This record gives C-alpha cells, sequence and structure tokens, in this order.
C-alpha cells in the first residue's frame, strides 16, 4: 500500500491537495472485517471509523477467518500504518462470506446490498469478487446497472483473477455503470516479476473485453504484492507473504479494486470541498479515466483497459456533471482550448439504462463524443485508426479522444445523442490538458 499509493499518486492528492477522504464514507463488501467486533478488538487499522458493521452471511458473525475482505479494507482507508489511500474515510462493511467460505450473503437482488450502504452513508461501494463468466452480463451485472443510474453511488468491481486471456471479465464486474478493475504490478522488485515494473499487466488479471465487446476493464492499479492489514483470524495460506502479526501481502485484481475505491474517496472530497459539486458516478469514472496512464500497450485495448490510474491528473479536470440532458438527434456543444505541447484526453462517461441478459449488445442509450481541432479534423469517440472519424461507437458508455500533440487553438467537444430510447440521458465529461 505504501508503494501503491506513489504509483497511483495518492501521495501527491495527500501531500499537496491535502487529500486523506475526510467526510466520505466507503462501503465495503468482502468475507468480513478482522475480529468482526466494533469495539476495542478490531484491527488497529478500522478501529473507530466503522460507521456500520453488517454480518450478512454468518449470524451474528462478521469475522474475518478467510483473510480476503480485511486485507481489501486496509487498502481503501485503514489509518494506523501501511495506511489505505483514503485514511480518513468512515467505513461501512457488510460481511457476505458464510459458514463453508462461500459468499453466501450477498442478497439475490444486489440493489439491497448498495441500498443498505447508501442508508449508512456511503456514496463508494467497493466489491473485490466476481463470478468468472467469461464476459456475460448477468442479472447481477444488470442491478448493478439500474442502481448507479438511480442512486448517487460510485460502484467498483474488480475485473477477476482469469488472465492473461481476453474475454476472462468476471461478473458483475461486466457491468456498464461500474469502474472495474485490473490490476498492474506493485514496485516492489525483491519479490520479484510479479512485482518489478509499474507497467506490467499481471498475468492473472482478467481480460477484455466483455461478450458485448466493451472495454472493460476501466482502469488499472497495483494489486501485486499489496502490503495491507492482516486478520488476526487469517492463517497464512491466504497471503502471498508474511510480513507481521497486523499486516501482509496479498496480490489480486481484488487488491487493485480498494486501490481505486481509496482514489474515488480522495477524488470524491476534493470536488465537494474544493470544487463546489458533489460528482455523480459518471463525472468520478471519467476523471479517472481521463487522468489514467498508457503502460505502453495503446488503446484501445482489454488488457490495460483506459490505463493505470492516475490520481494527480484526475484531480482538476475541467468538466460536465452530468447537467445537460439528452433527448435523440439533440447534441451539447462546447468549446475548449488547447495548448500545443501537452496532450489533451477528453473522457465521455455515461450512467447507461441497464442492458438485457440476453440481447446481442448491452448498450441501450447511444452518445456520441465528436472532437473538431481549429483545423477541421475530426476524431470520434473510441477511434484510435487514422483517420480518426470513420468509426463511430455503438457498444461503449465510456467514449474518448486522446491527441498526443494538439494544436494550439480552440476545440470543440460535441456529445450528440444518436439513438436514447430511455431519455434523456445524463453524462459526464472530462478534460485533461
Ligand atoms: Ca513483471
Ligand atoms: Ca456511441
Ligand atoms: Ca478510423
Amino acid at each position: 500500500n505504501d508503494v501503491a499509493r506513489g504509483i497511483v499518486k495518492a501521495d501527491v492528492a495527500q501531500n499537496n491537495f491535502g487529500l486523506y477522504g475526510q467526510g466520505q464514507i466507503v462501503a465495503v463488501a468482502d468475507t468480513g472485517l478482522d475480529t468482526g467486533r466494533n469495539d476495542s478488538s478490531m484491527h488497529e487499522a478500522f478501529r473507530g471509523k466503522i460507521t456500520a458493521l453488517y454480518a450478512l452471511g454468518r449470524t451474528n458473525n462478521a469475522n474475518d477467518p478467510n483473510g480476503h475482505g480485511t486485507h481489501v479494507a486496509g487498502s481503501v482507508l485503514g489509518n494506523a500504518t501501511n495506511k489505505g489511500m483514503a485514511p480518513q474515510a468512515n467505513l461501512v462493511f457488510q460481511s457476505i462470506m458464510d459458514s463453508g467460505g462461500g459468499l453466501g450473503g450477498l442478497p439475490a437482488n444486489l440493489q439491497t446490498l448498495f441500498s443498505q450502504a447508501y442508508s449508512a452513508g456511503a456514496r463508494i461501494h467497493t466489491n473485490s469478487w466476481g463470478a468468472p463468466v467469461n464476459g456475460a452480463y448477468t442479472t447481477d451485472s444488470r442491478n448493478v446497472d439500474d442502481y448507479v443510474r438511480k442512486n448517487d453511488m460510485t460502484i467498483l468491481f474488480a475485473a477477476g483473477n482469469e488472465g492473461p486471456g481476453s474475454g476472462t471479465i468476471s461478473a458483475p464486474g461486466t457491468a456498464k455503470n461500474a469502474i472495474t478493475v485490473g490490476a498492474t504490478e506493485n514496485l516492489r522488485p525483491s519479490f520479484g516479476s510479479y512485482a518489478d515494473n509499474i507497467n506490467h499487466v499481471a498475468q492473472f488479471s482478467s481480460r477484455g473485453p466483455t461478450r458485448d465487446g466493451r472495454i472493460k476493464p476501466d482502469v488499472m492499479a497495483p494489486g501485486t504484492y499489496i502490503l495491507s492489514a492482516r486478520s488476526s483470524l487469517a492463517p497464512d495460506s491466504s497471503f502471498w507473504a508474511n510480513h507481521d502479526s497486523k499486516y501482509a501481502y496479498m496480490g489480486g485484481t481484488s487488491m487493485a479494486t480498494p486501490i481505486v475505491a481509496g482514489n474515488v474517496a480522495q477524488l470524491r472530497e476534493h470536488f465537494v470541498k474544493n470544487r463546489g459539486v458533489t460528482p455523480k458516478p459518471s463525472l468520478l469514472k471519467a476523471a479517472l479515466i481521463a487522468g489514467a496512464a498508457d503502460v505502453g500497450l495503446g488503446f484501445p485495448n482489454g488488457n490495460q483497459g483506459w490505463g493505470r490510474v492516475t490520481l494527480d491528473k484526475s484531480l482538476n479536470v475541467a468538466f460536465v456533471n452530468e447537467t445537460s440532458p439528452l433527448s435523440t438527434s439533440q447534441k451539447a456543444t462546447y468549446s475548449f482550448t488547447a495548448q500545443a505541447g501537452k496532450p489533451l484526453k477528453i473522457s465521455l462517461v455515461w450512467s447507461d439504462a441497464p442492458g438485457s441478459t440476453t440481447a446481442s449488445l448491452t448498450l441501450v442509450n447511444d452518445l456520441d463524443l465528436v472532437i473538431t481541432a481549429p483545423n477541421g479534423t475530426k476524431y470520434v469517440g473510441n477511434d484510435f485508426t487514422a483517420p480518426y472519424d470513420n468509426n463511430w461507437d455503438g457498444r461503449n458508455n465510456v467514449e474518448n479522444v486522446f491527441i498526443n500533440a494538439p494544436q494550439s487553438g480552440t476545440y470543440t467537444v460535441e456529445v450528440q445523442a444518436y439513438n436514447v430510447p430511455v431519455g434523456p440521458q445524463t453524462f459526464s465529461l472530462a478534460i485533461v490538458h
């Protein structure tokens, strides 16, 4: 965690912006949380900052004999040592592990889980778990998408651990409106090959696209050899490597995911406190994406998604925060003046109505991003083959135009309502220059 903080730049948010995520409540849904008592016996990382602790899977028991959820949760907001990215956020925990090691305390309708947390104050919900369904869009993926479009919860899912083969993304990681996280390498070279290059996508990281050919995961993060809170009840075999009695090493898209959840608590605190707006889930996703780092595989790409989180870049984005509704055939139009010499990144993100588990494509409302340079050159969203205006996107509820070396001059940024069956549809934009 001390290392991932520096990679995703959670350190610059913290030292130069003062962002440790105070005021933000992050809910985690995993196995359990150390001793399972929200009193003096709770692991130092979490003691006194648990807004609520719910036992969902075993009755009156939210303890962690496994190890998974304590470690995950540490990476979010742990605030003793080896601190999570948002050490000043408070914690809602839903323990879903049952009496046999399964996640049997998840409700049939996942909206019941997110509303439980939303009512405890939580506005971000992080889930290091999935069913290895190789990219299918499930009922669970559908209840995830419904919930977000209706409620201001940013919901995160790990991509899964069935890489490096493509079409391996796990549900509900396949949901449109979730931020889905795969793992790059932490930088602890003494471990060594699973952690010696921050630009290296991890073997196990599940890879895109989903069944209908969308880009998942959305972003990346260190999630090999992550030092985080160690459960007093977990044995050595749940970990990659020992460290001491209160901290230990794990690796997984499950370790990457809570880093990005913490980075959203930090990103969210900054919007509300320093920018006068509560960012919708769509903006929060767009800002991560616009700010994220090409590891060197290029775009589009199912292995890295839109890149490896880079938090300082996401903090001061120019934005639209869902303030422009759109019905079919209308358009919203904005101007942005670019300087030559720096890249210009524009991410269009919407919270799409939920799709069907059985359609050819999950997309429902189709918005099109359309950029127009000073000199008349045109880019459409996600078209990275020259010329950049002949390949229109009809699968994705993310649309990106990224230019290495833009012109000095005004760019037009237009979002077009191509076909908006369940409208009107709001959208966010994030621009990094
Ligand atoms: Ca490596
Ligand atoms: Ca489109
Ligand atoms: Ca093209």
